[PDB]
């Protein structure tokens, strides 16, 4: 033969001067391309004159980036460390990443950006609001705090907190939203008609300060007994003295909160206001017993009208309560 054909491509790499047909005694040359590296470097061949290039031994393969798979206090992603290859890093909950967050190998076989490092995420010691003192509060990193540390304030006495009263290290360094604390004053609570309030003896009531209450005999209270100024200025609750009822009948068994008692041993000593009861009625048709509601309300209860109290004398009848539901 007289010309050499074009010659073979070769994996990760170029011919120069690549031409369809040589004359013998042209010479080529077979590059890796930029980020491979192949041993024994380049090859140089002469068309000879058999028309026929020789054996060519360019095995071109990627340069390897310097070892990077582990990140101290975090996490490499990373198929391999070869020249067209990128990694990506990340960092374990309690650090931040201190650089870029990948990196790629460089025709140059080197890491650009760089390699980061994971670091602590810490916050400064936190400011106390301005009527307020610090609880609870260490520092847990030289002088500073550590990543979902918390600190804990407490108003000053007559004080209300607005805004919890917790703090956490963040992953941005600063503090979660610090509380205010403002003084809050209240009225002097209302004495109850046929009761008494008792509260501290001083020219003004704060928060927190507490109030109890108690009524009269025939009377019980219709709210808390003791109550408390609250943050925004009012108070817990206003109780008054409702009246008690006489129990409204002799004799009869009624229904008290789900279970039957007997209404005068329940109630000897009278229903307080609220005590809802049931009486039991009879439906004269169906020949038997359903119930019906009576509330004592401000000593007043009114017993339902289906309700015939038979006076245990007259013996020979039975009370609804005797029998059989409906
Ligand atoms: C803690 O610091 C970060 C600053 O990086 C604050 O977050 C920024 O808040 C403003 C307004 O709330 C936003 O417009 C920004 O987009 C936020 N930036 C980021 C990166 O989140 C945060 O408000 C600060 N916390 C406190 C309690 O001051
Ligand atoms: C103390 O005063 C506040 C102020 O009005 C009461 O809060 C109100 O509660 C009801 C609930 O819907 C509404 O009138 C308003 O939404 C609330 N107002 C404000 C400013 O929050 C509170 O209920 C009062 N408490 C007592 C025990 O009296
Ligand atoms: C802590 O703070 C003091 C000043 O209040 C300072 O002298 C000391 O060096 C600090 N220590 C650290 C570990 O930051
Ligand atoms: C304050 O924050 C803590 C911690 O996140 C959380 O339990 C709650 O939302 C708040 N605590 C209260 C309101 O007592």
């Amino acid at each position: 033969g007289r010309t050499c054909p074009k010659p073979d491509d070769l994996p990760f790499s170029t011919v120069v001067p690549l031409k369809t047909f040589y004359e013998p005694g042209e010479e080529i040359t077979y590059s890796c391309k930029p980020g491979y590296v192949s041993r024994g470097g380049m090859r140089k061949f002469i068309c000879p004159l058999t028309g026929l290039w020789p054996i060519n031994t360019l095995k071109c393969t990627p340069r390897v980036c310097p070892f990077a798979g582990i990140l101290e206090n975090g996490a490499v992603r990373y198929t391999t460390f070869e020249y067209p290859n990128t990694i990506s890093f990340s960092c374990n909950t309690g650090f931040y990443l201190n650089g870029a967050d990948s990196a790629k190998c460089t025709e140059e076989g080197k890491w650009s950006p760089e390699l980061p490092v994971c670091a602590p995420i810490i916050c400064p010691p936190p400011s106390i609001p301005t009527f307020a003192t610090l609880r609870v509060y260490k520092p847990s990193a030289g002088n500073n705090s550590l990543y979902r540390d918390t600190a804990v304030f407490e108003c000053l006495p007559q004080h209300a907190m607005f805004g919890n009263d917790t703090i956490t290290c963040t992953t941005h360094g600063n503090w979660t939203k610090l509380p205010e604390c403002r003084e809050v004053k209240c009225p002097f609570p209302s004495r109850p008609d046929n009761g008494f309030v008792n509260y501290p003896a001083k020219p003004t009531l704060y928060y927190k300060d507490k109030a109890t209450f108690g009524c009269h005999d025939g009377y019980s209270l219709d709210g808390p007994e003791e109550i408390e100024c609250t943050k925004l200025g009012n108070w817990s609750a206003m109780p008054s003295c409702k009246a008690s009822c006489k129990v409204p009948v002799k004799k009869a068994t009624v229904v008290y909160q789900g279970e039957r008692v007997k209404i005068q041993e329940k109630f000897k000593n009278g229903m307080l206001h609220g005590d809802k009861v049931s009486f039991f009625c009879k439906n004269k048709e169906k020949k038997c017993s359903y119930t019906e509601d009576a509330q004592c309300i401000d000593g007043t209860i009114e017993v339902p009208k289906c309700f015939k109290e038979h006076s245990s004398l007259a013996f020979w009848k039975t009370d609804a309560s005797d029998v059989k539901p409906c």
